[PDB]
């Protein structure tokens, strides 16, 4: 399949080079997979989700996304126009309030929720969780992410937006999950992107167009935007049978575009997520 005039990040994920605008992908499109978006929620009624999105849990007085950032992330995972995996099922877990904040204890509960909740969902091709959030180092937050991963969920987490070593942030610093840095449309490391040995992969994170609340759309930037590209890619690859939750991060790293990014500090991987789709 070919989507013309796709957002640059989608085009990038199916290309060996920057500067193109068509997204190429297998028509399977993540059908039969599921992606949990653990965030401010998802506006499931957005036409872009085509009924494939649902809120499954909130820790607040509503499950509505009153912020937009969860909806944006979900859009990059699986919206019809802005998504990587255009036929995946999207499950929203609202661990962040409408100001985008959340206590670590709530975030941890949300991760444990997903590890159990997948047993109540139909995801024959596999389960992914996208965590576009973080904070200072916490062994408890890292352990929660590790449990989620261990339970059979491909966990993708944002590296963080501090232009610093991700070793000092959680869940970014958890070795067993897939930690995602951000790049821009000219293959530069995004100016805000964290880096370090704990990063596994980079994805498009600067100026990313996706869904927003009120049935709208929006371009924003962050490792939060890079993460759902990788989560969506994982779901897509699992539907194709290329990989599994336990080794998707390794598979993505092994099949990535290599050595193409600029301003990658010595000791950080120079790997950009790539679907290796040959039309
Ligand atoms: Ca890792």
């Amino acid at each position: 399949a070919a989507q013309t005039n796709a957002p640059w990040g989608l085009a990038r994920i199916s290309s060996t080079s920057p500067g193109t605008s068509t997204y190429y992908y297998d028509e399977s499109a993540g059908q039969g997979s599921c992606v949990y978006v653990i965030d401010t929620g998802i506006e499931a009624s957005h036409p872009e989700f085509e009924g494939r999105a649902q809120m499954v849990k909130t820790y607040y007085y509503s499950s509505r996304d009153g912020n937009g950032h969860g909806t944006h992330c979900a859009g990059t995972v699986g919206s019809r126009t802005y998504g990587v995996a255009k036929k995946t099922q999207l499950f929203g877990v609202k661990v962040l309030d409408d100001n985008g904040s959340g206590q670590y204890s709530t975030i941890i509960a949300g991760m444990d929720f997903v590890a159990s909740d997948k047993n109540n969902r139909n995801c024959p091709k596999g389960v992914v969780a996208s965590l576009s959030l973080g904070g200072g180092y916490s062994s408890s937050v890292n352990s929660a992410a590790a449990r989620l991963q261990s339970s059979g969920v491909m966990v993708a987490v944002a590296a963080g937006n501090n232009n610093a070593d991700a070793r000092n942030y959680s869940p970014a610093s958890e070795p067993s999950v897939c930690t995602v840095g951000a790049s821009d449309r000219y293959d530069r490391r995004s100016s805000f992107s964290n880096y370090g040995s704990v990063l596994d992969i980079f994805g498009p994170g600067t100026s990313i167009l996706s869904t927003w609340i009120g049935g709208s759309t929006r371009s924003i930037s962050g490792t939060s935007m890079a993460t759902p590209h990788v989560a969506g890619l994982a779901a897509y690859l699992m539907t194709l049978g290329k990989t599994t939750a336990a080794s998707a991060c390794r598979y993505i790293a092994d099949t990535a575009n290599k050595g193409d990014l600029s301003n990658i500090p010595f000791g950080t991987v120079n790997l950009l997520a790539y679907n290796n789709y040959q039309a």
